[PDB]
DNA sequence: GCTTCATCCTG
DNA sequence: CAGGAGAAGCC
C-alpha cells in the first residue's frame, strides 16, 4: 500500500478516534509501553501523513510514526470488539465507542518534538503526491532541477526522496499514463511529455485516493490482458527488483 | 542495483 | 511451504 492508501486510513482514523480522549493505549513493542500509561486520559489532535509514513499526534505533543510497509494494515472498530485474524497486533489507542488497530506492521517508533525533522524517514522524503500546496509547475521543476534530471523513472518514482506517495503500481500506472516506459530520464524529455508527466505524478495518485474502492487498474497485474488504449500484449518483467507491467506498443 | 530484515497470502 | 510483493544497508 502506498500514500493514496495511508491517507483513506488516516482519515479513518482520525473520523473514528481524533479529539476524542483515549480510555486505552497499548503497544506490542516492549519498549513503547512506557508510553501507554502516559497516553491514557488524553487525545489524537490529528492524524498526520508524508508519504506512506503514518504520524498519528497526541495532546501531549507526542506523535505515534508508523510505516505499513508492505504487510501492516489498519482497522476500525466498536470498543471492545475484535474481529480475529492471524495478524499481529501491533498497536491499541482505544475510546469509548471507537478504537483504531495495527497489525503487522513493524517500523513504529515514538517521536518527541525534534525527531519529527529528525527521524531518519521523515528527513529524507520530498513533497506529497496528495500535498495540496504542491503543484504540477513545483514537481515540473523538481523533475528538471540537478538532482533528478539524470535519474530514469523507473527507479525514480519509487524513491520517496523525489515524491513520497508513489509505490510500484503507482509506478506502472503513471508512465502508461503519459506513454512512457521506465528507461526514460526528465531531461531527455520535450516540454509536452513533462507538463504530461508533472501532472499524471499528481493527479493519477490523487484520482487513486478519491476513487479507489472511478479509478481502475489500466496495465496493474494485466500481463495477457487488452491494452484499452492501443491493444497490444501486455507483458509482465521485472524492473527496479520488482514486477513491471506495460504496453509493448503503447510505450516508448 | 544487489542483499536483507520482516509479515502475510496465494498457489 | 518457498517464493514475492516498501526501504536501508553495503559495494
Ligand atoms: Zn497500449
Amino acid at each position: 500500500p502506498q500514500g493514496p492508501e495511508i491517507r483513506r486510513a488516516a482519515d479513518n482514523l482520525e473520523a473514528a478516534i481524533k479529539g476524542k480522549p483515549l480510555t486505552d493505549v497499548w503497544f506490542a513493542f516492549p519498549q513503547l509501553k512506557t508510553y501507554q500509561s502516559q497516553l491514557i486520559g488524553q487525545h489524537v489532535t490529528h492524524v498526520e501523513t508524508r508519504g506512506k509514513a503514518l504520524l498519528t499526534h497526541f495532546s501531549n505533543d507526542l506523535t505515534l510514526y508508523s510505516h505499513n510497509q508492505l504487510y501492516g494494515v489498519w482497522r476500525v472498530v466498536d470498543t471492545g470488539e475484535e474481529p480475529q485474524t492471524t495478524r499481529v497486533l501491533r498497536v491499541k489507542l482505544q475510546t469509548a465507542d471507537k478504537t483504531i488497530l495495527l497489525y503487522s506492521a513493524s517500523d513504529i517508533e515514538m517521536l518527541r518534538p525534534e525527531q519529527l525533522t529528525t527521524h531518519p524517514f521523515l528527513q529524507r522524503v520530498g513533497p506529497d503526491v496528495l500535498d495540496p500546496n504542491l503543484t504540477p509547475e513545483v514537481v515540473k521543476e523538481r523533475l528538471l532541477s540537478p538532482r533528478f534530471r539524470n535519474r530514469q523513472f523507473a527507479g525514480l518514482l519509487l524513491d520517496q526522496a523525489f515524491l513520497a506517495g508513489l509505490g510500484n503500481y503507482l509506478r506502472v500506472e503513471i508512465l502508461w499514463q503519459v506513454g512512457l516506459t521506465g528507461n526514460h530520464k526528465a531531461k531527455d524529455l520535450n516540454a509536452a511529455q513533462l507538463d504530461a508527466l508533472a501532472h499524471a505524478l499528481l493527479e493519477i495518485p490523487r484520482f487513486s485516493y478519491a476513487t479507489r474502492g472511478l479509478f481502475r487498474f489500466k496495465v496493474f497485474h494485466r500481463d495477457g490482458e487488452p491494452c484499452e488504449r492501443c491493444g497490444s500484449i501486455i507483458e509482465k518483467t521485472t524492473l527496479s527488483s520488482r514486477p513491471f507491467y506495460w504496453c509493448p506498443g503503447c510505450q516508448h
